[PDB]
């Protein structure tokens, strides 16, 4: 019985090969879909319901320079799972693609007030922003970095109507109203849904819309985190409280202060051709990565396990999301009204 | 190839066997779960929410003689899905059982106001009344012959604390609001959803709490109408039009104007188990049950119709809800209070 330790160090040392690396995780996840299944659906909704019901009870400086997610990740560095429509589709079309999909379910059309809630590195913004030049579109991230890159970009592409708000959402206060809420695999970093809705709707009127794009199983929610002390797969991608894994229902529970109109998911192949391209964009360029991040990082050691860290997200990410040919881990979207 | 006319002219002479009977029944079920599972969950919820939009586009003088009702069904002559515990539970144990399931999860409580929507027999409105006295308990039916039942049996047992609205539910007006709405499988015959749920909030207040309990299938929803020309079965049983069979997650799209708090489903097999000793009862009591509905019937043909009717729905349902051991169609059951 190897430990934790053990695989961890082969893994920082590179000498863990993708077919076994690929074989380990694929068994982690496998073993979370034996935690997650029951035998009946009463069973099943049991488990369900306990999970939601947890959920309602409930109540930092480095970032990576720009120069290596534009290595790492595709034209627009989206950070979400993309639409891949051909088997020759490229990460940069595909980006698109989710992003035309995303102005067809939520129903943008020019002249109305749009706000993109963890925003990213902005692509769904400029998009936004470059194709219905009436609309009026802020961004809100709570990272100063990627509001100067999303000005930058708009200033560049000749946008005038661009803002970003520099704030954490579950602080930030305002009267402001908005035509169109957008939220793109940005509400499974939030500790508190059932505040998190209630917020939002507070900047919708009675004729606004939410979108919401969200990573999920199709059967189950968990919290991302290690089962048993067999997985050092888990908690070395994402600390512990950071991520959770909503079932592609579980949001229909949380219709407090919003209504739901519309619901959908898309197959998880989607997500592990995203996380396919961006592991063999970093592996292509992986000589100007660790020349980029050297300065900032201060030793190859250093650079190694940032690297490390980011290519293994891929890795796993691939096994996750490709499980039974996507029909397991996948992504749920939402569309609501304001109550 | 045999025609409908020719199978049913056999089922109305008692010419098809029991083994057989089961064993086209069942392969008509077949049939509807081939039609409503898809390939992908986003191929599911793409069926789904069609069905769900379906319906937010929606906008008799012959009943059975008591003394029928008493020899087919169980002692409070319920006619919804019981609960069974032990393999030696009778109906009349059943019975008691599932009213106490509804009592505890809808939080029911002495000094409370109960309305039951489509109370039938009554058999729920005098469990609650005779076990919490300072309840008062309203039943509300659409049928004068269960209205006068219910108040015979109100002043058999010394209750003081029954009344009974004669009402079809989708036309009565009131001002009257209720701590606790129960609604036992009758939400299956309701043309309007949205406007049923809507009503419903509208005899609520902040405190009350409504529950729904209605048969399901755990995966698609389905109008209880033929697929094709071969099947017999489903309008033999219910004109096209009057029976609904959401699935056990419909009711989470209409929260318009009520909010869910729980969510449960019991296992098909209390199901099967009711319709099987209801069958079985009718079987001991033939001789009795012709006997009883020959004067109002007129003739020994109409009598032997309308028991066929009633056996072949027994029957039937065994099949449907015993379908892999009670994990398809079933019974679903939700907790809601007002927005
Ligand atoms: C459980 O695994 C997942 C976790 C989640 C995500 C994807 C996941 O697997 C593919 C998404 C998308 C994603 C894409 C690139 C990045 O890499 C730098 C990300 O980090 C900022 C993220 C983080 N998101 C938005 C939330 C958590
Ligand atoms: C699709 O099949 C079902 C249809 C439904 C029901 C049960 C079903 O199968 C077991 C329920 C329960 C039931 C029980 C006894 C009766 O018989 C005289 C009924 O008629 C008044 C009903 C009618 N309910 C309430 C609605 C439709
Ligand atoms: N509390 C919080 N307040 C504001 N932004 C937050 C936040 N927690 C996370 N974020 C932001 O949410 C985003 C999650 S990643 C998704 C980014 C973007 N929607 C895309 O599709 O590419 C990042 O921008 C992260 O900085
Ligand atoms: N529009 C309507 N208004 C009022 N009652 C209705 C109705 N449509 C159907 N019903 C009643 O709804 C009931 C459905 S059968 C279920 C009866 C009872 N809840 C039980 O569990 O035994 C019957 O009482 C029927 O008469």
């Amino acid at each position: 019985k190897e430990s934790i330790g053990e695989i961890m160090g082969k893994l920082m040392q590179g000498e863990i090969g993708d077919e076994e690396l690929s074989k380990r995780i694929k068994e982690i996840f496998g073993k979370r879909l034996q935690w997650g299944y029951k035998p009946t659906h009463q069973q099943q909704l049991a488990f369900n319901l306990d999970f939601i019901k947890s959920l309602k009870e409930m109540d930092e400086t480095y970032e990576l320079p720009s120069a290596f997610l534009e290595a790492a990740f595709g034209k627009t560095i989206k950070q979400s799972g993309c639409y891949f429509k051909d088997e020759t589709t490229t990460i940069d079309e595909a980006e698109e693609a989710s992003h035309e999909l995303y102005c067809e379910r939520a129903q943008i059309k020019d002249g109305q007030t749009v706000l993109d809630i963890g925003c990213g590195q902005g692509g769904l913004v400029l998009h936004i922003a470059q194709k219905y030049k009436n609309c009026h579109v802020t961004g809100l991230t709570n990272s100063k970095a990627q509001k100067n890159y999303i000005l930058m970009q708009a200033e560049k592409l000749q946008l005038s109507n661009v803002d970003v708000i520099l704030a954490d959402v579950t602080k930030h206060e305002s009267d402001k109203t908005y035509d169109r809420i957008l939220v793109i695999e940005t509400i499974e970093h939030m500790k508190n849904i059932q505040l998190f809705m209630k917020k939002l709707s507070t900047w919708m009127t009675e004729d606004s819309l939410l979108f919401v794009d969200h990573i999920c199983h199709k059967t189950f929610s968990h919290h991302f985190e290690a089962i048993d002390e067999d997985d050092w797969y888990s908690g070395f991608i994402f600390p512990k409280g950071c991520v959770t894994i909503l079932s592609a229902s579980a949001l229909l529970y949380f219709q407090d202060d919003v209504t739901i109109l519309d619901h959908w998911v898309v197959n998880g192949m989607h997500m592990a051709r995203s996380v396919d391209a961006w592991r063999k964009k970093l592996d292509k360029n992986m000589e100007l990565a660790r020349e980029i991040l050297l300065p900032g990082l201060g030793s190859k050691e250093a650079v190694n396990g940032v690297i490390t860290h980011i290519r293994t997200f891929c890795m796993g990410g691939y096994e996750q999301f490709s499980y039974n040919n996507g029909e397991e881990w996948m992504v749920a979207q939402m569309l609501f009204k304001k109550k």
